[PDB]
């Protein structure tokens, strides 16, 4: 029975992120645009744990992926989260999985 993303082994968190591609395919060619971002998300969410947190700093702006131009402001980490927020944006904190700020 289904085990968290934070007790997956590295192989268990591919098979799973396999798994929600394959849904995220048929989602996008069938208009399921809710859909489709549900799973975009749990894929982040997986891909975040195959990181290290250690890579991002506060007071750090990354480019934030999958949307060119834009940046964020890490405040703070947390488990594999960086609060902080977007600049061109609200000054709003929002929780964002490390997984979608580009790398160094």
């Amino acid at each position: 029975e289904q085990k968290r993303y934070s007790e997956m082994t590295k192989e268990e968190l591919q098979q799973e992120i396999a798994m929600l591609t394959e849904k995220a395919r048929k989602a996008e060619q069938m208009g399921m645009v809710n859909e489709y971002a549900v799973y975009e998300r749990k894929i982040a969410m997986a891909k975040a744990y195959m990181l290290n947190p250690a890579d991002f700093h506060p007071g750090e702006i990354y480019e934030i992926e999958g949307a060119p131009g834009e940046y964020f402001k890490v405040r703070y980490l947390k488990g594999v989260f960086a609060w902080g927020w977007r600049l061109k944006g609200n000054g709003e904190e929002e929780a964002l999985p490390i997984s979608l700020l580009r790398k160094p």
